[PDB]
């Protein structure tokens, strides 16, 4: 069975999208892909996973198969 995890993250607006937890690949193009078919941009996001009530800020140039599986959460740069 093809076995292919995936990365439950939550984009703005208390969106949510799930995406394949590749190995090789940076939480910024496969979280592009959750965004740009959204019409979103990552640029203007940040990544976390939140732990016991902690947030950990991720890079974009970071792996996604490290958070496979993972909640994690994209969330707007706006200075506001």
């Amino acid at each position: 069975s093809p076995q292919k995890p995936i990365v439950r993250v939550f984009l703005p607006n208390k969106q949510r999208t799930v995406v394949p937890a590749r190995c090789g690949v940076t939480v910024r193009d496969s979280l592009k892909k959750a965004l740009m078919m959204r019409g979103l941009i990552p640029e203007c996001c940040a990544v976390y996973r939140i732990q016991d009530g902690e947030k950990k800020p991720i890079g974009w140039d970071t792996d996604i198969s490290w958070l496979t599986g993972e909640e994690l959460h994209v969330e707007v740069l706006e200075n506001v």
